[PDB]
């Protein structure tokens, strides 16, 4: 019995798992655990067995927004999942603060998606746990990893338009410190099926500047590295606890 | 220089362009046609240039729900594609008529995501152009294919809660014919980017009784065959009038 | 029994139906018909048996407003009316290419109104017909009368104030052609009871430039008359087809 | 200059204008004035100025529904109008009190419409002045004519449907008295506008009671009589305070 | 049984009672009439029967806020109020008409709060019995007091930020006459429970011109005391019916 | 000068500030303090500096109500404070887990409030600050009291009424531990002012079970002693940071 788009069964599925958008970015975090099984890969969602210190957990990609990565979210949920964690980049809202190679720890995030409101009024907050965040801060210190720590905002609308305009300037007055695509609804959808979650990124540009270049269309090897070392000490980490 | 996430360039993209959801399928379906000539593969979007009856037009993959195609809609739209139609998957909403298999050609959708109200507000109308859906019948007609034609539901949430009820049975109780994920996002950037929009859909299942077993993993054979036959007919004579 | 606002019977009720705002505009109408039988008046509502080329159907005036409106087509369509046409005035929403005199046929409109939104979630599109909208366009084509094609934005404020700003900037952007205040309204009733609708407009002014005197108390005269033959002309293509 | 509707001159205005929906009932009131003068007709839109008990004040009918009341009531307080009562029927929201025939004059109304809000925030009251609605109740006392007081919900919605629940039950639990569909819409534009308003609406039946025939085509003779006299009276009063 | 937060019991809540912000204003007022007997101080609420004119009232505290003030509201109306009049101060919303130390009775409200909302859909008016509301400009007629009456903006944000404009400067425009925190929950939770609400307020500066140092830390000594007899004076005239 | 309600100035404000509801419970705290010293009590604002284990930090009461709470909060928040912890009661959302005289240190919270959509749109999140979630844990921990984790509804209604429902077992549905009325306006307005947040409530009843007498007036004494204990070795921590 396999999952619809996952393509994996309740058995396969590890209780920590480390979710990323990109079903290459997975081909290239599994190379750098220790040893890896590939379970499966269907549309944008690819699975793999990720062996870590000693430790068992899956990484699997979302793909882009967040009605797809719902799919995948309800899915890992539903069937056995306790802790998922989402590793990927995102754009900076605090310019003279957080530029791009930059590390962020999410601990909340706004909800400018639609999923999480077809599943809870829009009063719930979006929040992650705390211990998944704390696990998540200490291994980047033991890791000498400098990051910042804040609210992302998860918005729906990559491109905007010149009609309604975008709310991520007010976001930004209100301190949210990076945006992206899928934070919010992951939260939301693990706390509704008691799963914790959370969320590391690194900043690959800041919107309000796109126009100017401030967008990397490539991260530095070395950061994104390193926050891949972080989510895979932190995983690790919070298995062991399921072992 | 490359499009964000498409990693194609201006040029390589045709006035008309045919996507669909699955990346595999823009393989199932490169191979169907006369001649073709895969252009990049990025993500959970690939695109391939496809040669039928004497034509040019691209076929590309959007991903799972309406952010992630959102991306690659404006990526194509602000790039010069003139024509866009979906080709994919959807359920049924009106059980006592549309079952398994059958095809529908949507004209207009129900905006239930959030993207598109990010970008104009929600009383704007998400409807496809009229020769697009036109066209799209006509072919249905010359290869003999019956099919629906009506409303659908596009709707961010792919697996309800027990907490927020779902308005599919609303819906379906206004007349919508069918439910999927991202009809109503491409028609209304068509609308705003001037670029003419179509959907055609092949259902695989119910979505009120998926609990008693109505939902195929795979779509009917023949069904699929024709309704990727009808939509390779109609995108081939779109890109005629362009060339 | 009598239909509680038209005064008419059910009986008495044509499966193809021609709507007009003002009543005054119902009889200028029937005089140009082959022949007509006035059927009752009450309130704004006047209706008449039109006879035109062999076939028979009403023309019924609705009243300036869409709650109006909506009375006038529910009773219409809950006692027979299988097809309903507008035909009116409205605003041009683009003043460098559709301007004073201009008829355009709308297959789609902007729910600005309550009426559709106390009948079904504001997600539902207001769209029409497309065989109703194909007749007008080919009757249009055959009379070689030039016609616009495009969304209608549909408010329930003609006479905007300085509190609250005007949305109509906003559609203009996101290209509607025009605007008037009851297709959409028609559009989702119909929708909802299975009743085809369609609408035909003729443009007196433009509300961006009204301070500039671009606007006309009077119609251009055989503009007017043009689309009351395309009218009158699908009216008689639909009904022929019904009987 | 004509009203662009009313099609009368803004010296043709009174400070007091009487409104009524049916463009039939100017007719019957006028005759029942000491004089009368008629001044215009235009779609739904009839002006006569009554002169009774050595007053003068217009009474000009605005059709049925919000929108097109709007149009009306903008152009007369935008040229002149310094007080504006509505007289016309309404429908029991509370059957066991308030029944067939009964009069009740409104103080505030439910906002149930779409132009108010096009004009000025939901959180706004729709309440009309209290002077006008004191000389009402004291007219209606000098006439030994018993009338019920209460608040009328103002819905852009006559016939409902089976999708969306109409919120009429829920008013009736809030105490709302009587149901109609121009009131709160006459009030908003009024405070706005700096117009005084009110009105006074006979019953006609009650809508939670229609499908056991309680609904009157024609209201109670004697009983409309009277309502009017209170209105004539109420607007005669006035007229004198703003001569 | 006492009530939960007043800690009074329904047998010592009189028909008629008057509501003030401050627990300290209470013990300011009984002093000022021919005697009282404190009935209770728990949280922000204190309790005290009033006797004035040969008449007896309570004067209750509701603290600041519209969501402490309901608890307050809600207890007394569902324990025996029939009459509940709000005496307070405000800030003017018409600087150029109405300043510090005037005197306004409020008819109407603007609901800026959310707990009538969680009670009534938004719609829904916020508006005082008329009675209450001329027996107040009554008293102060024959007190030679002047005094303004208008709509009151009642809004749960006394400190705006920067990102979020506020709506005081709308519903200026709108021609709402000033703005404080309760009145609007009273009158909605008052028709909610068939009780009959009223306000009077005084002046303490313009919020529009705080930073201009418009604001009065005390209010001025005469014209308070003008109102608190106005206050006073129109629930003993209340309160003798009831009697 | 001083602040407008809480009559303290800008230079008496701690870095650290305890704030609770009732006033009369802030005496009840300062006792068991080392020293105190007060500082003001205006309407339902007590300010009172403690002095505990070494460290100096106020303890102000904010009232009932989230917009009454704002005011407090906000002049705390732009005056110096910069961390504010919330020590109150609530109701228990879980009654088979969460009973009365249990503890329950919250990090997020639903936002049925007012004010803190007037600062901010409603998809921000409501979320307090780790270091003191974690801070308030480790001081439980130590003073080996168990305590409940979860998020919190603040809603501005204490009373419901039987027209719009309560959101309540939706919640508890989505699993929220428990309800109040202030904790969601506090984050929000820290989030915005740069302020770290947090709370800790003691259960006084669960609302599903007021009915069935399921409601403490009075406090479990042990519980409430112990819940005090752990806020001031959690301000007192906090406090040294700055010290
Ligand atoms: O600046 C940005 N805005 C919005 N999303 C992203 C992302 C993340 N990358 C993906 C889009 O490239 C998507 O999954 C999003 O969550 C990186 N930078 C940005
Ligand atoms: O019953 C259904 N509900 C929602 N989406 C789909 C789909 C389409 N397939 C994809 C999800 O498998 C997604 O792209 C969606 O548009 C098929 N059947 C259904
Ligand atoms: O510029 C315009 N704005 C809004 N409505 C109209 C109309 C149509 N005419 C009527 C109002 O005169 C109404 O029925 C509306 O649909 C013409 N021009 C305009
Ligand atoms: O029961 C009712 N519901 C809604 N409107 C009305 C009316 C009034 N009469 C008109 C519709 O016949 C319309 O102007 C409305 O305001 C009478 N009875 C009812
Ligand atoms: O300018 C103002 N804005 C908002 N509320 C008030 C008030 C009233 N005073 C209290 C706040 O100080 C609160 O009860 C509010 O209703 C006075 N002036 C103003
Ligand atoms: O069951 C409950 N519902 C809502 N608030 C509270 C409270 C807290 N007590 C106060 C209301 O009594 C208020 O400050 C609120 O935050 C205790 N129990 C409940």
């Amino acid at each position: 019995n396999l999952l619809r788009h996952l393509k994996i069964s309740k058995e396969q599925i590890t209780p920590v798992v480390l979710v990323v958008g990109d079903p290459g970015r997975v081909d290239k975090i599994k190379v750098v655990c220790d040893s890896y099984v590939d379970l499966a890969y269907n549309r944008e969602y690819k699975s793999v067995e990720c062996h870590y210190k000693g430790q068992k957990f899956l990484c699997v990609s979302h793909g882009v927004g967040s009605a797809g990565c719902a799919v995948c979210f309800e899915e890992l949920c539903q069937n056995g999942a306790k802790v998922i964690i989402r590793a990927g980049s995102c754009g900076s809202l605090q310019p003279d603060l957080i530029k791009r190679g930059d590390i962020c720890i999410c601990n909340a995030a706004v909800r400018e998606d639609r999923v999480s409101h077809l599943l809870i009024h829009g009063d719930f907050p979006a929040v992650g746990d705390f211990d998944v965040y704390d696990t998540l801060n200490k291994c980047a210190q033991e890791l000498n990893v400098p990051v910042f720590n804040g609210i992302s905002v998860s918005s729906d609308m990559y491109y905007p338009n010149k009609i309604i305009p975008s709310r991520l300037e007010d976001y930004s007055k209100a301190n949210a410190a990076v945006v992206e695509m899928e934070l919010a609804t992951l939260m939301v959808i693990g706390t509704l099926r008691k799963v914790k979650t959370g969320g590391i990124l690194i900043v690959d540009g800041c919107p309000f500047k796109w126009d100017e270049g401030d967008f990397d269309n490539n991260l530095v090897p070395h950061q994104l590295e390193n926050m891949i070392k972080i989510a895979l000490g932190a995983c690790a980490k919070l298995a062991t606890k399921y072992a």
